[PDB]
């Protein structure tokens, strides 16, 4: 499948956040799956440049997704 990703950085997340997040602060996201992983997430780039960690079943959180794939 990849060509050798094995070299390539793997990113987790620990813990979510608790707070939503307003979209007019996010800027992108991306879908974290690695089995190297405790479990899925979400990661949301803020328009500050800032990196947070997001529940992928949280429903504040999916309607992120509708609006930044420009709903």
């Amino acid at each position: 499948m990849q060509p050798d990703a094995i070299n390539a950085p793997v990113t987790c997340c620990y813990n979510f956040t608790n707070r939503k997040i307003s979209v007019q602060r996010l800027a992108s996201y991306r879908r974290i799956t690695s089995s190297k992983c405790p479990k899925e997430a979400v990661i949301f780039k803020t328009i500050v440049a800032k990196e947070i960690c997001a529940d992928p079943k949280q429903k504040w959180v999916q309607d992120s997704m509708d609006h930044l794939d420009k709903q």
